[PDB]
C-alpha cells in the first residue's frame, strides 16, 4: 500500500522462479479470494524443530495467534519453549487476521511468507 514487499531469502523463493510463483499466487487468489496463501518455513538460526510442508492455504479470517498454535502442534515444540514469526524480518501481532497480515505483507507473486523461530529478535 503501494509498497511491493521484498523479504528475506527463503528455500522456496530459491527453488520456485518469480514467473512460477507470481502466475500460482495470483490463480489461488482469484480461485480463494478469502483464502490466504502462505509460505511457512524455519528461519536458518532456529534451535527447534523443521515443518513436513511449507504451502498453507488458510482463511483470512484466522488470527495470527490460531496459526501459532497450528505451527506449534505441527514441530512438536514444547509448550514450554517460544515460538516467533517474523514476516519481512517483522513480529507480526498475535491479534491480527491472517488477511490483515496478508495485506500488509504479502510479496509480487501474491504469496505471504513467514519465517518462525525460537528468538524474539531477527
Amino acid at each position: 500500500d503501494e509498497w511491493v514487499n521484498v523479504g528475506s531469502k527463503f528455500v522456496y523463493k530459491e527453488e520456485h522462479p518469480f514467473e512460477k510463483r507470481r502466475s500460482e499466487g495470483e490463480k489461488i487468489r482469484k480461485k480463494y479470494p478469502d483464502r490466504v496463501p502462505v509460505i511457512v518455513e524455519k528461519a536458518p538460526k532456529a534451535r527447534i524443530g523443521d515443518l513436513d510442508k511449507k504451502k498453507y492455504l488458510v482463511p483470512s479470517d484466522l488470527t495470527v495467534g490460531q496459526f501459532y498454535f497450528l505451527i506449534r502442534k505441527r514441530i512438536h515444540l514444547r509448550a514450554e519453549d517460544a515460538l516467533f514469526f517474523f514476516v519481512n524480518n517483522v513480529i507480526p501481532p498475535t491479534s491480527a487476521t491472517m488477511g490483515q497480515l496478508y495485506q500488509e505483507h504479502h510479496e509480487e507473486d501474491f504469496f505471504l511468507y513467514i519465517a518462525y523461530s525460537d528468538e524474539s529478535v531477527y
